[PDB]
DNA sequence: AGAAAGCCATTAGAG
DNA sequence: TCTCTAATGGCTTTC
């Protein structure tokens, strides 16, 4: 299991206010920015939506 | 069709 | 001990 930096939290916790779904093209930006694979990306949001689900 | 992505519940590791 | 969440697996849905 990795741990996720402050920065990396906060850049997509900054990106999940706009776009609750990312686009291949996003996905693969992110992935490269924050340094983390598409499929942490990918589970990253599945995980971000539930919770949203749950505490809004 | 079939590959890719999402929904959920649940697991388990880090602090 | 306990909390939070990265990750997993089975279905289901989207393209």
């Amino acid at each position: 299991r990795q741990t996720y930096t402050r920065y990396q939290t906060l850049e997509l916790e900054k990106e999940f206010h706009f776009n609750r779904y990312l686009t291949r093209r996003r996905r693969i930006e992110i992935a490269h920015a924050l340094s983390l694979t598409e499929r942490q990306i990918k589970i990253w949001f599945q995980n971000r939506r539930m919770k949203w689900k749950k505490e809004n």
